[PDB]
């Protein structure tokens, strides 16, 4: 089985960065079962005494998860923070007008708090430019991170948290540019609100890291000229620009072949969507004269089959299953290359969130007063998530290319190393994007500052099959069949695989 | 005469559209006496157990309103909604700016709610865009219209009303365009504003027909370009467009009879004015590629002598005082005929219409304190439009002789309207006669509709065209018997200034 | 002694305008120990019942301030004026941005009135354009203003201030222009909130006097075109516009003589931006065919090492590094307590001097500020207040320049700066009330090291009195904590003649 295809680093590799923690985020909003049936169900078995449920809580540890986007979302854009503090039985039930529901409340940022400092993670709080504005957010800054004595602060310490939140990742509203978007901005309206919103904060605390919300995604008319207008503006109280990215299979109902290999090949979107947001960033500094680079927050990104989209006296429905994406393992091989692609740009991009944790579109399925199972897209981020430290490497990739239908020509193979000096350990990540050749792979790891670990492979020879509630276990990974030879080890890689190999 | 005038609907006659019941609303404002003192008063023997005056209401019932524009107007732009829900011993005493009045908040959206399930009336809620916005619409959207289970709609039942009001049209604040208005914007603001509650209400309930705010009449710098730039931005979820205009004789003081002729032609302005706001509601549609059409919400209309409104350790402001008070002439009268009339011929893009104001503001209801309730001239011709005008409205074929006025130009002294129930056998004719000086008159050929009967035939005249209804002698003016004599075809004669209504069938 | 300048009113004048009382204001912030420490602190052994400081008034009253603006200022720009209301025990600890600072709000509107009540001093109150607005500036003018009968008036007489505080002149937000204050805006943006809040209050009170927000400074790159812009649109409900203009020795690190000679002569900067704003305010009239003239509000000016706090906010903005700061804010620190040199006050003397000559379009100017922060008192914790070097030339001007304000032809040798062009050294104005007999003139010497004589002629007015000199052979000589009467004016020596010593200010009295 000759070799036709090569994973190398030359001599005098430098790394891409250090790869930041920020990358393995995700986020959860008060969309669907996500919160309700998803990390909050008082009546299922597994919940602990502030009702979380705890077969969720092991899967996100699980997940490797570092930092979670909360509470939104489309839903922050009608949502008062105050609604979701104190006791939760003098908690208000609300409206959401995003995905027309009724809210609770019994989630709020005192619980999602609670959970974060269980589950291990950060939180990046989102807050409200919807139906409000600078006011609320500096209350809620107070609150959360504010020292007792303040009348704020003292509010928290009442509700049970006496020590500071230490919030420091903050997003100044949703994405404002949408029409769906309540209280949807012009480009200017938001270039201005986060201007006054970014200087604020930054004043009240500098040791903020504020995101401005970009597009809602490439497809958008003001994509581009947004991102310019808000970074050129705001400049000096920003840290980060978000930008969103979906991906899915157009012809998945009639299973084409020609759309499968374009979903394949979605990487080349994301490094084309990245340059050019990277690029709009670099205009607005540019302009400012300054000193420091934007740095990207990929807060929206995954597989979502979006093809799936007084006079009314009922009420709102609670909790409602929406956007539960059932995953396939092509599904997971495109999520492994997306991760691929993040972290050869992890010198710019220096937060992701994968969207969502539960239930919505996520890579963790909780069924309705069920069992907590992992989807197939759960392996490929776990594995990286644990196991991409220290510094990314961008390798040299000698690849047959595959032709596309929606991005012409490219590579059939892609890869990132990570490599850890004082560990001493490392590890590759590499895809077959084609969809129907295999391609046996020689690795040569000689650059950097090796034995072989641990090594996966996720391939199904039917791509369309999926993990459920009743097969949960269908599209795991496999123990990858891989021999080294002194220095360079082969491995085949089959049409339509993600591999991960750990060394030392 | 000797005929000299001829009104028939035969090919030349055309069909304007069905009748809309919203073309016979009118508007309820926290001014002066219109709600207390108006509908609303207390201590009234007539009063029920909420404090309504029912010798209002009855003649309310008479008028024939179908829906009721409330809480404003001016002072809608500085109003919290939340003031006026809850029992009335709970709620705040407040200052209105716009009229320079200490409010009671007595009445609220609670009460008023009471009292339109009595009147039988929709009620069309204005929402607060002056000192507050989005936020406060959407509370007051929940408050009202949400079912039980909210923090909201449970306040809404804790206060006594357990069901949804279903309040289904709504009004984007008032005339931000003027700069006497408490949080005036530009063209550039307001549409940006009500892009944004347009789209929020919308989301939250499919159902709304709501409104956007024009100009506050055609003398506006911005007319015209702010229902363009307002209309073409929030087009995909608005369902109206509002427009203002107020008519008087100009030399009432001297008793010119040259303002008098104008006046008398004020509908000839009010065809152009629709037509112009018709003109910024197609734009809108046009420059979105819509198919549905914005149609025109004449949320004010009716005689107002402007030219009179003085005025434009410290002391209280003044509760309920007498503002705005118009007693009307018989002109006055057949003006607004002739008004009611233009707005029937173009019901086909204005689909509602609010006589501003419904009691004692520039009103047809006269209410005195401790006293008893009274009709103006003025309250005749629409009450006999609002009861009697059903199906379809026609543009019938007018031939007339042309009177000449100063500020338009040559006019037919003769206009008309038709309307027709084709399924119940029963039709009206509203026609006017614009001459201020020599009488007219008329052959009514209705043949063509789709040959004999004729009811209830009045005429609106008065020899001395000044004469006004008065609380001492509210019956000086009143509907007479009119003259007709089929031969057939019909035939009645117009004295100069007067207005005429005869049922048929 | 040699004769070569010459002060002289030209037989017949032609005042420049009747001096407006106003010109004397002042400047009360929530601010470091303006409030705190300054005028109010209950423990003190001259506190009232109320625990205002009677040491500070009574030098307030000495200072001759007539009207003093308040909360700010920076910050009021996210300050809620509810929180300083109602009682003490049940007012909210808060966070200002601005200084940061925590805020016991122990003084609010309810009790700055009460101080301005004792003080004998006009209110100038400034709301909130920041973080809040229109409804926020509609409610507290109907707290503060209304009659009893309604909800928010009730709220005051409840609160023990039966009766309307009867505050005419208002701010509508601070510094909107500075890129520093919480909630800046453009000017498109700020022209059209202040046009919707000035029109609504007049619309509440006719008799209001409002006052729209101008530049920060000269050095700002909207001046000129943000007072076009915003007086322009909301030309017909507002009287003032507003003028920030701080002054301090760039090279007093140093010593260095060039920056010192620049610091002297800003009276000339002041000139400049009075001839600009009031162009700016004569273009918006005519724009809107207007009858009515927009005065000059002079609301923030004085001396101020603006450098000291320039550094402050570079060490915080270079702490981001270190991450999230869990340490309480201060309460009441020792915040911009600038030690006034002879020279300060030789500049501010000839800063009263320009706007007493062009007090015809500046009708209003408050000093910034009153107590400890940049101020002409500074009061000591549970010990004494003194008076500045600044104090002595603005209770001078305060308590005699009365009736009509005269520009005499000056005639002396110019000097070079590297800031400003060839400016005369001697600068003065003369104030006069022709019933009966009294009479004033303020002169300056701006020179740094060559002292002057000049001649004084009245004459065109239609024996002398009490002459002072301000003057140190050393300029950076202070009144300290230590020795607070150092520096204290001198008798001088003194048609007429005097001679005034290189960097001196002169006031001299005349029946």
């Amino acid at each position: 089985t000759t070799p036709d295809a090569s994973i190398a680093l030359n001599a005098d590799a430098t790394p891409v960065a250090d790869v930041p923690p920020r990358l393995f985020g995700s986020f959860v909003e008060h969309l669907g079962r996500c919160v309700y049936g998803g990390i909050y169900e008082p009546s299922h078995p597994t919940a602990d005494e502030n009702g979380f449920r705890q077969d969720v809580l092991d899967l996100v540890k699980e997940l490797g998860v570092t930092c979670v986007r909360y509470p939104g979302g489309n839903f922050v854009s009608n949502y008062n923070w105050e609604d979701g503090i104190g006791p939760r039985e003098n908690r208000p039930m609300r409206r959401d007008l995003a995905w027309h529901c009724t809210e609770t409340n019994e989630m709020g940022i005192d619980d999602f708090y609670r959970w974060s400092q269980k589950a291990g993670t950060e939180i990046m709080l989102a807050v409200n430019m919807g139906t409000r504005g600078l006011k609320a957010a500096l209350d809620e800054l107070e609150y959360v991170n504010g020292a007792p004595g303040t009348a704020w602060a003292d509010q928290r310490v009442a509700n049970g948290i006496e020590e500071p939140m230490d919030i420091k990742m903050w997003c100044i509203g949703n994405e404002m540019d949408g029409p769906w978007q309540v209280g949807h901005m012009s480009p200017e309206e938001y270039a201005g609100a986060v201007d006054k919103v970014a200087h604020a904060m930054k004043l009240a605390e500098s040791g903020l890291e504020l995101v401005a919300c970009g597009s809602s995604g490439a497809y958008m008319p003001t994509f581009g000229t947004w991102e310019k207008t808000v970074l050129t503006k705001a400049y000096e109280n920003l840290d980060f620009v978000s930008c969103h990215a979906y991906y899915f299979d157009r012809g998945h109902k009639t299973r084409a072949a020609a759309s499968m290999q374009d979903f394949l090949a979605s990487s080349e979107d994301m490094t084309k969507f990245i340059a050019t947001v990277s690029d709009a960033a670099d205009q607005a500094r540019e302009a400012n004269n300054g000193t420091k680079d934007i740095a990207l927050s990929f807060d929206e990104w995954g597989v979502w089959y979006s093809d799936k989209w007084g006079l009314h006296h009922e009420p709102w429905p609670k909790s409602p299953h929406l956007l539960e994406d059932i995953y396939t393992a092509a599904d997971a091989v495109v999520e492994g290359s997306l991760m691929i692609t993040l972290l050869k740009h992890c010198d710019r991009v220096r937060s992701a969130s994968r969207a969502q944790l539960v239930n919505v579109i996520a890579p963790i399925m909780a069924e309705e007063h069920g069992p907590a199972w992992r989807q197939t897209t759960f392996y490929p981020f776990a594995e990286a998530a644990l196991h991409a430290r220290g510094q990314a490497y961008a390798p040299a990739i000698s690849s047959p290319t595959i032709h596309t239908e929606a991005y012409g020509d490219v590579p059939a193979i892609d890869a990132v190393v990570t490599w850890d000096e004082q560990a001493r350990t490392g590890l590759l990540l590499a895809v077959n994007r084609d969809a129907n050749t295999p391609h046996t792979l020689t690795i040569d790891l000689s650059g950097l500052p090796l034995a072989l670990g641990k090594a996966q492979l996720l391939h199904e020879d039917d791509p369309y099959r999926t993990n459920t509630a009743e097969a949960p276990e269908a599209v795991t990974p496999q123990p990858l069949d891989i021999a080294m030879n002194t220095g360079t080890c082969t491995a085949t890689l089959p049409a339509i695989s993600w591999i991960s190999v750990e060394f030392h």
